[PDB]
């Protein structure tokens, strides 16, 4: 509380004075900045600098008082539990003029919102200018949710005959019919893991050079995940001969399809695919797709690549290639062709009728048959 | 920057005169509405229009002071990086007064709003009075998601012992445990679609009119689409002469059941159901459900539909038909009752434990079993 | 419109210091508070109540002026057609001063918002400062997505060749590979409950104890319900003699683990795992896990619990663990551990290789098999 009304008559002329040159300043109180120190040089009329430097006289108004005056002064107005004040030169990205509500010890932004959604433990979202309740699935991720293999072999290249449930097995090495050789190409098995192994003090079979590479790629370098798990076996395909179906990569070198899918009846839901499955180069080199066709969108361990990346010789790369077709089937569906000679070593495919996001895999994902138990 | 001290004292009736004509209008700066062009005719105190007209002087103030005036000006008040300033008479809908902000050069809406997401790649939706990130799973859809389907044969009506992962099959035409009989009803063989048929330019089977009409319906005009594709079978039901389980459809028209599923272990999750299959009336009359009971939803091509709709003779139609029955079992599932005597075409039927949302397929959802090698 | 213009000279002084008492107030109008009456002690310069008493005066200021003043009055402000007003003493938890916007009839709530969604159907939420449209599995709960089973005989403990699709099966009691006996544990049949059973009215075999026990946990009793249903088998684990495998639950008690799983290869999407099961204590006592262990969240009927809480003795619980492992692998899955001699009942198992919410099952989840036909 204070006021400035009565005074003898005497004196009122210096009090109107002073009224006028505030009815002046009311017409929009906005300040071009905060001063810690009065402006010395270069201020005029309607500059309004608000001094904040250290003393009693912080927050103080410092209106310079020069053009159609007697003797220019700083003017000061100390404010008192003050409120909303607006500022013209800097603005938020969104057209909105600045404000430091002064919350009478600091300043404070200007503060809005006309909905909070009910604590009621739904989550909301906003629809058609309305707030509308969300459902669970909204906030379980992709990367965990359970969804169905279509090999029946899970790729450890056993057969079907093989329990898919079992964390070993016997039987030998098998080729997979989701794994057809092309243009001549030859594919021959290239190793496999065994639980209990005797590289890492065990009494089973030993690891080759290829499954350490591997698995320093998978990050299992723990006893608990490197001295143990699945069996599965890798192989190493050939790249024939024959020259039929020429493509260029991203860097301009034409190759050829070495692998065909036997047009397998995956292209069904929306005619989405997805394939996932870890390679490494040992030799020759080899790239993903022809051109930028249709849609596509591939993922290189997590991170975003176009098509034609020439992927780096002898490391383990995991791709996951999506993309959609409603004509129902194709037989060349992963697009991937690879120069005459090369060496590309591959382990643990895995395909899905659709879109799916399980992230790095670390091994194929289960199915049910009548060996599945 | 400007200035109205001063000036003689000789005068200053006149300017103080001026200054109470405007500590009256500060009472509330809002304006009745915006004007090009000065108003000619009923105006008076407290009425002022934003004079916008072409010129010098837009935006310039425009009240009237003619009650208690002794001559009526339209007194004029240049703006200068003028501020929010209120509306009274039109409103938003929300309650807001309407408000343009001058940002100096445009008639700005006032801008507010307490929380931005934070730029770090996670949806936020509002919980509680707070945002809370959301999962991958809230951004992608449900029509390609790949989940498993119930039918053993894909209903290409071949049997159980047909690998569903091939494209082509050459078992011959057999019944579906799925579609049983009702009321005395038979189902026959209607037709089939072979890959590389003759009628679109190759050297295998014709395809027969029933089929050219589900592929327009289909929309699979295309060669690519339409000379090629996955083989199944066609049936046809035809209705029998008993009278058991009647039904009226939303036309007021009486109908019994002709097909049973043979109580289905389905309905498992939370009750949940859904059914998806494409059809067309070649004879008759056929309607959806009895009436409205429980809960139902029905979506015809995508587009919802209420119970007992009397689908259109002679054209393919999407349904869906999802509900919910904690019974844990049910045999008249489709709840679907048509005429005796009509003559009803139907192809790739699709079941699901739940409600799921693959949108118009295109054929049915694959499975695995001990054949699917 | 109102005006205070004019009025004879000779009179002035009084609407001077009238208009000057004004300019004193406008600094800030911010209101103490709204009264119905007259603060009638304890108010001086600065106090400010809206006098909103029963009467025409309604919302009338209230300002009282005594400090440097001859004699003090309630001086009025009339308003009209009124708008923002700050609030000072009171604030809302974000900071935001409050404020009676007076829409003229009713003291209204400030209104802010720079974003409303597009009315296009789809749902928006906000990411790194703007608004994106969400998919449509952001709004599907989890309690109904028809996932995949991994148990081949669906815990009915009748073994894989029955089929899981049918509601009735002839085959008899058969051990389950799912769950194997630990220290010494001996697993036996515990009952059977059949379709159109003879307790409520039929002529099947009649229901025991056990099962009206679990059917009344269920909420299964109303005859639809209650005296129809699918198969299955019941079983009791009695702890065997051995003490291997110590551990302590939340009440510090030693337990011994009673069964495992034989090494099944659940762990794979993202090493998360799903357990749900309905069991009951017969005899002796039980708990969950042995202490908090990595990541781990346990669900009771819905209610989430923690780690070594002893479950109820001869009450049906509904159990979920769900928990993360990069291993690949673990036969003592569960983490249950029981005292020796108890007599623990479970029925209708269920596993997930993966984090799934399906809520209060009542019947195990289907799956596809060679005898699923």
């Amino acid at each position: 509380g204070l006021l400035i009304n009565g005074l003898p008559g005497e004196g009122h002329y210096s009090d109107l004075i002073r009224m006028w040159r505030w009815d002046d300043f009311l017409r929009q109180p906005v300040v071009k900045g905060r001063v810690a120190t009065l402006p010395t040089t270069g201020q005029a009329e309607g500059d309004t600098y608000i001094f904040t430097g250290s003393g009693s006289n912080q927050n103080r108004l410092a209106r310079w008082w020069a053009t159609g005056a007697t003797t220019a002064i700083w003017e000061y107005m100390p404010p008192r539990l003050g409120w909303r004040v607006q500022v013209a030169n800097e603005t938020t990205p969104s057209g909105q003029v600045k404000t430091y509500e002064y919350s009478g010890t600091a300043w404070v932004e200007l503060v809005g919102g006309m909905s909070d959604a009910p604590s009621d433990g739904k989550a909301y979202a906003r629809e058609s200018g309305a707030w509308t309740e969300l459902g669970s699935a909204a906030k379980s991720a992709l990367n965990v949710l359970p969804f169905m293999n279509l090999m029946p072999d899970m790729g450890r290249f056993a057969g079907t005959a093989a329990n898919p449930l079992a964390t070993m097995f016997t039987t030998s090495w098998t080729p997979s019919s989701f794994l057809n050789g092309w243009n001549g190409a030859t594919v021959a098995d290239g190793g496999k893991f065994a639980f209990d192994n005797s590289t890492n003090g065990g009494a089973g079979p030993a690891l080759n050079a290829r499954v350490q590479a591997l698995l320093a790629a998978m990050g299992r370098t723990w006893t608990s995940v490197s001295r143990y798990g699945v069996e599965f076996f890798t192989a190493v395909l050939t790249a024939g001969s024959q020259t039929t179906t020429g493509s260029a990569g991203a860097d301009g070198v034409t190759r050829y399809l070495c692998c065909s899918n036997g047009s397998k009846t995956v292209f069904n839901a929306g005619g989405w695919a997805t394939v996932v499955m870890w390679l490494r180069v040992e030799s020759g080199s080899a790239h993903i797709s022809s051109a930028p066709y249709t849609t596509h969108r591939l993922w290189i361990n997590g991170a975003v690549a176009a098509p034609g990346v020439v992927l780096p010789a002898n490391q383990w790369v995991h791709l996951r290639f999506s993309m959609q077709s409603y004509n129902g089937y194709d037989n060349a569906c992963p697009y991937i062709y690879a120069s005459a000679g090369a060496q590309i070593a591959f382990a643990c495919p895995a395909w899905f009728g659709g879109l799916v996001d399980p992230g790095i895999h670390v091994a194929p994902i289960l199915t049910i048959n009548g060996a599945s138990a």
